[PDB]
């Protein structure tokens, strides 16, 4: 299975100045139940930004740098080496990785982010005529989750 795996704003933000724009715990804890046991796959930029590799589940990175080799990080050279990674492989960013994966994955799990921030990377365009709603869930606010979201899970008509 090859899916998204991405948070954006309401006008599809999804960065600034290689960070993430909001604060969300519930969302990180999100992504971690979803992708522990599977593979991440992600662009130069984004894992730079996260700086190592996150825990338990195979850490692939995307990268034209041949001399590129952290410990913990499988890598791969061409979107073509996506398709042989086994299991269930989440494309987990940035904007140049989901502009090259999304019309070619199954399913997406975007948290919507009820709010307009500053960015400077973006989720592309698309459009729910492609895209069926198999299930849409609001988070919710805490002490420590102040902004509304919604976990969206689409999958390709
Ligand atoms: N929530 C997110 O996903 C976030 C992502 N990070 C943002 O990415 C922002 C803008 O740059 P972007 O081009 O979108 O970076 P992503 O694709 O991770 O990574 C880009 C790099 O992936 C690599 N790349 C993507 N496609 C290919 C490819 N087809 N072949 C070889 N390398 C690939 C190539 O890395 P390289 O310069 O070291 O060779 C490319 O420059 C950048 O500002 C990062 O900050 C955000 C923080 C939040
Ligand atoms: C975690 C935000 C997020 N949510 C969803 N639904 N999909 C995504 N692809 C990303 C993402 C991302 C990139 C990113 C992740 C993280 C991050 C940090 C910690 C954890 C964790 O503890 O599980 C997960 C992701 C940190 C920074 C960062 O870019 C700056």
């Amino acid at each position: 299975t090859l899916s998204i795996l991405v948070a954006h704003d309401l006008q599809r933000v999804i960065g600034f100045e290689n960070q993430l724009p909001w604060h969300l715990p519930n969302d990180l804890k999100h992504v971690k139940k979803l992708s522990t046991g599977h593979t991440l796959v992600m662009g130069r930029k984004t894992f730079e930004s996260i700086g190592k590799p996150l825990p338990n589940r195979r850490n692939v990175v995307l990268t034209s740098d041949t001399s590129f080799n952290v410990e913990g990080v499988d890598v791969i050279h061409s979107i073509e080496d996506i398709y042989q990674l086994p299991g269930h492989v989440f494309i987990f960013g940035g904007q140049t990785l989901f502009e090259e994966m999304i019309d070619k994955v199954d399913d997406m799990y975007i948290t919507v982010i009820e709010g307009k921030f500053r960015g400077d990377t973006f989720f592309p365009p698309y459009t729910f005529e492609d895209w069926e709603v198999a299930s849409s869930v609001e988070g919710k606010l805490d002490e420590k989750n102040t902004i509304p979201h919604t976990f969206l899970h689409l999958i390709r008509k």
